[PDB]
């Protein structure tokens, strides 16, 4: 069993989380809930010239120990194919990673050992343009 360490779900919470979407992109982009679907989502027309110019912690406050093993999950879809960038950490340092989404909701998983203690689920888009959504994030070990 991968036990839960720690969840946030937007089926029903709500967002308050960290963000940062660069004035490059601010008039095209919107970062919020969508309370039909249930979930955060993360709308762009127009791709950022980097990633990170669209960056947003998707959890936070996070219990987990250095050189420790868990498991990051995800349940992700886009409007399109297109990939989210992720390091789970703080702001020092993070295990990072990259899920490849698609149309249809589905569960992803990065296992890893933790590089520090605590942190965020730090997430980066800026090159995607169209719609993703993101259900839930967990973490977990076994
Ligand atoms: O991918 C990298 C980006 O994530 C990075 O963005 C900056 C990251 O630091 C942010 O500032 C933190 C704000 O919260 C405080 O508590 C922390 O001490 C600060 O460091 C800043 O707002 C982001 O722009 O830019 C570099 C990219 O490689």
């Amino acid at each position: 069993v991968d036990k839960v360490d720690y969840e946030i779900d937007y089926s029903t919470a709500g967002y308050s989380f960290w963000n940062e979407v660069n004035e490059e992109v601010k008039e095209t982009t919107t970062i919020g809930k969508n309370d039909t679907e249930g979930c955060l989502e993360i709308k762009t027309s127009v791709a950022a010239s980097q990633n990170h110019f669209i960056q947003y912690h998707t959890a936070d406050n996070l219990p987990i120990e250095i050189g420790k093993e868990y498991k990051l999950k995800m349940m992700v879809r886009g409007s399109a194919e297109g990939k989210l960038n992720f390091g789970v950490g703080p702001w020092s340092g993070r295990a990072e990673g990259s899920f490849s989404f698609n149309t249809e909701w589905k569960e992803y998983e990065f296992s890893f050992k933790a590089v520090a203690d605590g942190g965020h689920v730090m997430t980066q888009s800026g090159l995607f343009v169209g719609t993703i959504q993101i259900k839930y994030v967990k973490i977990t070990h076994s």
